């Protein structure tokens, strides 16, 4: 039936700024919050402000030297850390900006707090739209991500759960999460993503894990222009088979919105309904669920997507007519919740989708 939802948000998150022209806009989290508040969705869930995650919490995965660097590096002292900036991949796609470390603490805090809430059996779902920073590595920033909140949240769930399932519908490969758990059977990582001449360059379907982790990494590589029909016809079959074979006791769903139609940096053609069908599918299994954000660069559509997916988590029908809100002008010219797909060609043929599905099914038969 209906499920208890705990939602994590800090109103300072929208004030952090990557710099002029950088496509990551933390403002999109504020837009999301304000839109879902104006739909009345606060009436049906508990809203929590995350703690600022400490260096102790972050070093459960990241190296002491990398976290020390993130704690120290500032725009005023950049010339002094020229070597370490290169070493840790900071200063270009992952810039130094004012309050960088506090920004990492906020995004991380929501995910780990959500994990603790799930472990204590005090909620069925935990939501942190500021999280899902799937590219960050043990000792390296990558793809706008500095601290891997997901890896830290999964490590928290592993205190109480033998098997945790990670599902990733961001357009990019969940490489940092996959790498962290590549040699263990205690986390199954499942990523659907664009593959071929695209960041981060990993997530071939032949990447299946290593050692004890062999067959516990799953990668569904896709081409440009996947639509709701094509996505929906593989997602439920793959996740159902994963649930059958792996039998996890907790789930982490990264809901990166850069897989939507019209994303500034993406080339997929999903609507909000198609994207949200993934949340509906995962939710039917009735397992403890941590829902996280991710990418998304057309910020009006990010706010629509995560507002609707919060409504899906609550089993709340909300009208397509957008309510008035602080960012109402961003949703023109239509001022509707749902989006239309573009006329871009779907390079993922029905035969391709079924063929990749059948090859992943072969690999899932190797589980005990
Ligand atoms: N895939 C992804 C997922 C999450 C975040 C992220 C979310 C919240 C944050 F606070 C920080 C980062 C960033 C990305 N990066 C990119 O989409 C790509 C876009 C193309 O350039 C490379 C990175
Ligand atoms: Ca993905
Ligand atoms: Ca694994
Ligand atoms: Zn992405």
């Amino acid at each position: 039936g209906k499920k208890k939802v705990c939602y994590y948000y800090d109103g300072d998150i929208g004030n952090y700024y990557y710099g002029q022209g950088h496509p990551m806009k933390p403002h999109r989290i504020r837009m999301t919050h304000n839109l879902l508040l104006n739909y009345g969705l606060y009436r049906k869930m508990e809203i929590y402000r995350p703690h600022k995650a400490t260096a102790e919490e972050m070093t459960k995965y990241h190296s002491d030297e990398y976290i020390k660097f993130l704690r120290s590096i500032r725009p005023d002292n950049m010339s002094e850390y020229s070597k370490q900036m290169q070493r840790f991949n900071v200063g270009e796609d992952c810039p130094v900006f004012d309050g960088l470390f506090e920004f990492c603490q906020l995004s991380t805090g929501g995910s780990v707090a959500g994990a603790v809430k799930l472990n204590r059996q005090q909620t069925d779902m935990a939501v942190n739209w500021a999280g899902g920073l799937h590219h960050a590595k043990k000792s390296e920033a990558s793809g706008f991500c500095y601290v891997n909140d997901i890896v830290l949240a999964i490590l928290e769930l592993l205190k109480y759960h033998q098997r945790v399932l990670y599902i990733d519908i961001d357009i990019h490969h969940g490489d940092g999460v996959e790498e962290a758990f590549y040699t263990t059977d205690r986390v199954m990582t499942v990523s659907f993503h664009k593959y071929g001449e695209y960041f981060p360059g990993t997530g071939d379907l032949r990447d299946i894990g290593a050692g004890k982790g062999k067959y516990y990494a799953v990668n569904f590589p896709m081409r440009d222009g996947i639509d709701d029909e094509s996505y929906g016809q593989i997602f439920k079959p793959i996740i159902s088979k994963v649930m059958e074979m792996y039998q996890p006791s907790a789930v982490v769903l990264q809901c990166g919105a850069d897989s939507l139609s019209g994303d500034r940096l993406g080339c997929f053609n999903l609507t909000v309904k198609g994207h949200a069908k993934c949340v509906e599918v995962v939710k039917t299994f009735n397992l403890p669920l941590l829902m996280l954000g991710g990418g998304g660069y057309t910020i009006r559509n990010v706010a629509r997507c995560w507002t609707y997916e919060t409504a899906v988590a609550l089993d709340c029908e909300i009208p397509n007519e957008l309510p008035y809100n602080d960012y109402f002008e961003y949703f023109g010219p239509d001022f509707k919740l749902h989006i239309s797909p573009s006329n871009m060609t779907n390079q993922n043929t029905p035969e391709y989708m079924e063929k990749i599905k059948q090859r992943l099914f072969e690999n899932l038969r190797m589980l005990p």
